[PDB]
């Protein structure tokens, strides 16, 4: 293990200089208006960078990161960035939220204090938590990695590694994404350290066998294929990730309006949006998600993920039986998830779900498109988990 | 229909000059050293792109190109740019030579002296040929699109238009990858107007039906398997401009490293190599044909070619019988070409194929890569039709 080094954003002036400076001097490509169906149009993106450029306040952003006690640490060799923040309770369960691809702990600022400080938001003491909030080895804070091989596996015998340095002997482990899976394996890594597991994005695969797509209704056939749009339509970043992510870091290294442009793809589509970004997520608050990779120069660091992750990734495979998992576990879905899944798929292989969710509002960016859903779900499972 | 209006490059200074500045400001990301495996790795991208700063002579390649009498029109709504080399043999064979994604014409360059004044190279006048090379609509020399809808069947229907306008009564039409498409539909539209359709990269998809994937050797089932590796490791860029252009665009228009980091996976996988690029192609060739994507600023316009081609993309569909042909066809077979055809799946679709060609070398890229093959390789076609 490594100690637990106290850290804060503190990124360099020069840096904001730079890029401010490729904003200005931005090469505008000429492409046909075809609204968003083509990738972002010109009209917003364009008064999106001038915003970025001159009215955006990256400082006022930083503190309000670093409101927050935040510290980096070494382990199997990668540096990971966390958030830690304690309850005021002492006997809050701990808790950790793992982000997933292209994720940031900035997706979790809203939920924090409620989480964490119940009773100051008018809430019930008895449902606070405890929070570890890391990057995952390779994006944003965390910084680029200088070797690889970050498979699933590894991800999560870090995080078990990290959870008993910071002194958790029961702790949840909930996220989406790749912070889903690295949760679920965490089910056989830490089966005894566990409370429970909670995921709000879950893809249900069928087995390939005689038995199943046959007892689902027409309603569970048309959750799974919803799947097809994702596939068709929004899988090309994952695709390019997955085989060149290389490539995809000199996309994203040496211009701020393509790492912009590619990862409005993900606030539109993959967040719940009818007419742009902003009805999903905050400008602001997305634009500090999109400068941390920028300033963190960790855009080809975070492309890794898919190819390490190949064997996962729903477009390699949406079939087969994943080991069986006795954790307590949670489940919520979230409309808007670019993935449907099935309880009775679920159940197949999860041997104890106690908590099963389904709300009505919000997509894959689950806790920061809807904050307030989040929390309740999450203190309703945490009540569950409690009693048994 | 339009004029034919004369055309010369003439990129300007100001245009060179911000080249070379955003080439010295490349902000380099941070990777992993893993060779090519996940991209251009850091030693090549780098030393390559002090060369394209330092040592590369845009002016010596601007000259290369203008030797050439080069025209633009306007057809259909689009500005084409096309080269065309008239033949010191009044009686030449018209061809038109029609590059694919992502193409230019500066992979004929060396094809064209030979194609053109056989007699002069020591050969056979009887040989000859009148060229006419056009860049596809939105790409390269022929400028960012205005408008969109350049499905297979426009382009084909412009290239009618292009050759009739010529005063070109009886043409071969030759090419691979859209140029392959564009060649075969015009067998469908200018049937009469063809001495034949010559292809130098072909998919030959099953049918999907009983009788067929059963007849074929272990060697034709190994050919099509060949399509697995480009499927595997090389659709990203497709699947990517098959969905987002625009976005590719954007990750493509500001900045020379991406650009080139891009287009360096073709050039090292797409071609025939085994240690680098260089060992197929020319490293100021393919600068020149690189720079020609920069300058002209038609990363964009060039992917929306995938979105537009979506049916016919090889990762949409692999299955399904093609119109039936009837225009005196010949096929030539590059070994590193990334799909391999069975001729027993080429004649089910194809009634007269008069010429099959298995050559030793080359891959993709088969002109520039190979020019001596190909040059004699159209020639014997070219033989095979006289005597029709």
């Amino acid at each position: 293990s490594n100690a637990m080094r106290p850290f804060q954003v503190q990124i360099p002036q020069a840096d904001i200089d730079d890029l401010k400076r490729r904003l200005s001097e931005t090469r505008w490509p000429e492409l046909v208006d075809v609204g968003w169906s083509r990738g972002a149009p010109l009209s917003y993106i364009k008064e999106l960078a001038e915003y970025w450029r001159d009215g955006f306040d990256w400082r006022a952003a930083e503190r309000r990161i670093n409101q927050y006690p935040q510290f980096t640490t070494e382990i199997d060799g990668a540096t990971i960035h966390f958030l830690h923040v304690r309850s005021p309770e002492p006997d809050a369960t701990p808790m950790v939220i793992t982000h997933g691809w292209p994720g940031t702990p900035v997706e979790f600022l809203d939920i924090i204090g409620p989480l964490t400080d119940p009773r100051a938001h008018g809430g019930d003491p008895a449902d606070a938590f405890h929070l570890v909030i890391p990057s995952l080895p390779g994006f944003g804070l965390s910084g680029p990695l200088k070797s690889a091989g970050w498979e699933l596996g590894r991800i999560a015998m870090a995080w078990s590694k990290l959870m008993a340095s910071l002194g958790y002997e029961r702790y949840i482990a909930q996220g989406g994404d790749i912070g889903a899976f690295t949760s679920l394996l965490l089910g056989a890594i830490d089966p005894s350290h566990l409370a429970g597991i909670h995921v709000n994005l879950l893809q249900t695969n069928l087995s390939g066998e005689p038995g199943e797509l046959e007892t689902l209704s027409d309603a569970d056939k048309a959750r799974l294929a919803v799947s097809e749009r994702f596939l068709d339509d929004l899988s090309g970043p994952m695709k390019m990730q997955s085989t060149r992510p290389h490539t995809i870091g000199y996309m994203l290294n040496d211009s701020p309006v393509a790492q912009l442009a590619y990862l409005l793809e993900m606030f539109k589509h993959w967040a719940q949006t009818e007419n742009v970004p902003e009805d999903a997520v905050d400008r602001d608050l997305m634009l500090t998600h999109i400068s941390l990779f920028w300033f963190t120069a960790t855009g080809g660091s975070a492309a890794q993920a898919h190819y390490e992750l190949k064997p996962f990734l729903p477009i390699t495979s949406l079939i087969g039986r994943s080991p069986t998992l006795d954790v307590p576990m949670g489940v919520a879905v979230y409309p808007g998830a670019l993935f449907q899944p099935v309880r009775s798929l679920a159940e197949r292989d999860f041997k104890q779900i106690v908590h099963w969710a389904e709300l009505d509002r919000g997509g894959h960016f689950s806790a920061m498109e809807e904050p307030d859903l989040f929390v309740d779900d999450l203190r309703t499972f945490n009540r569950t988990l409690k009693k048994l």
